[PDB]
């Protein structure tokens, strides 16, 4: 254990692509726990073994089996579980939870630089590229029954996609992060390279639908939980008694169409701009007849901002001001707002996506924009352009 004082936790990032930085191989990759680079190991002549002699760095983590090794001794560090430093590092690579930990989530935590964060309510690097994916991962990680299943189970038997996704969800909730933000560049890049994710354009709705469908085709357990918790159903219906066509359509996400909008009208006050209350968008179902015949525990709405089959879809998007508060009722079933994905503008204008999430325990809204988090007031959330919302059914 003499070498454990050489470990430098601040250099360790386990969100990176798991490849050897010398051979670019993904096979048998180790992380050097002194400098944090990855090396294929661990036999003589391997990059990790050579690194250990030439750079004088001797403590490694096998990134696949999570066992610790001394090199060039080439011996496993046993009882790594009794060693605080080692527990800490193994937890950074693969957070573990028991049911009672979840009872005190979320809570204020501190990263290694003593920056405080509320666990589960953290941001992500490279929002310029992956903001649409950050919002979707946060949404699904904050649906308690889905989150709990990912945090408390292991997924070595359900294929590479489900294992990688489970690890993202486990890190999103980690109360012991070394730094208070995550990278999911490699996860999203893996989806494009190996799981055929190739939508262009893409946005939080298209990616949420893709990700729910991919989860369902990959895991029978998660399929049954998403089907039960998230999947709604709409029924559309119209001397000789005709019964008339009845379609029952399941949905993950219910699209609410906004009133016709002209991008060329300008004004200098909010009362000059079009507005509509969310309850009025739902009139369709609460007044051919449309009915929500299955109301899920989590009801996800999409506000149809974009006409993608016309020129400059972002610039010409429907900017009707959608008004909502934190509660809603649909034919006597009450819901409370839990998540709000907002569209921000930064050839066409470019979309940027930010995610606001509700914490029941402290009763605060936290807005996650890139790695920044800011509290927001509930009554003013609707002033930004809402795109997707998650509502949770109340007893
Ligand atoms: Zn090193």
């Amino acid at each position: 254990y003499a070498y454990l004082e050489t470990v430098v936790r601040e250099k360790l990032d386990f969100d990176s692509e798991k490849i050897c930085c010398i051979t670019l191989s993904p096979l048998n990759v180790y992380c050097c726990l002194v400098c944090g680079h990855y090396y294929q190991g661990r036999h003589e002549k391997s990059p990790a073994f050579i690194h250990s002699i030439d750079e004088n760095h001797h403590v490694f983590l096998n990134l696949t089996s999570l066992k610790f090794y001394m090199l060039p001794q080439n011996v496993q560090i046993l009882h790594d579980g009794e060693v605080q430093l080692l527990n800490s590092i193994k937890f950074a690579a693969y957070p573990t939870y028991c049911p009672k930990d979840l009872e005190d989530f979320p809570r204020q935590c501190f990263d290694l630089s003593n920056r405080t964060y509320l666990n589960g309510f953290i941001g992500f690097t490279n929002a310029a590229t992956y903001d649409y994916a950050h919002s979707v991962l946060l949404l699904i990680s904050h649906m308690v029954p889905v989150r709990d299943h990912f945090l408390l189970n292991h997924f070595d038997n359900q294929g590479e996609f489900i294992k990688r996704l489970s690890i993202c969800v486990k890190k999103i909730w980690s109360p012991k992060l070394f730094k208070h933000h995550l990278s999911v560049d490699d996860f999203v890049s893996y989806l494009k390279v190996r799981e055929g994710l190739n939508l262009n354009p893409i946005d939080p709705r298209l990616f949420l639908l893709w990700l729910f469908n991919k989860i369902c085709s990959s895991s029978n357990d998660l399929k049954s939980i998403l089907n039960h918790s998230c999947k709604g159903k709409v029924k559309i219906a119209k001397s000789e008694s005709v019964t008339g066509k009845v379609i029952v359509k399941p949905f993950w996400v219910l699209t609410l169409d906004l009133p016709e909008f002209s991008p060329f009208e300008d004004g200098n006050s909010v009362d000059d701009l079009p507005q509509i209350n969310i309850t009025k968008l739902l009139t369709k179902f609460t007044k051919t007849v449309f009915e929500l015949t299955r109301l899920p525990q989590f009801l996800i709405f999409h506000f149809n901002r974009f006409d993608r089959n016309s020129d400059h879809p972002v610039k010409n998007r429907n900017q009707t001001l959608v008004e909502f508060s934190s509660e809603l009722e649909i034919l006597h079933v009450k819901y409370r707002l839990k998540a709000n994905v907002v569209h921000v503008v930064i050839g066409d204008e470019k979309s940027h996506w930010i995610t606001q999430l509700y914490d029941n325990k402290s009763e605060k809204w936290i807005e996650i924009d890139g790695i920044n988090t800011t509290e927001r007031e509930a009554e003013l959330l609707f002033l930004k352009e809402t795109f997707i919302q998650v509502w949770e059914k109340q007893e």
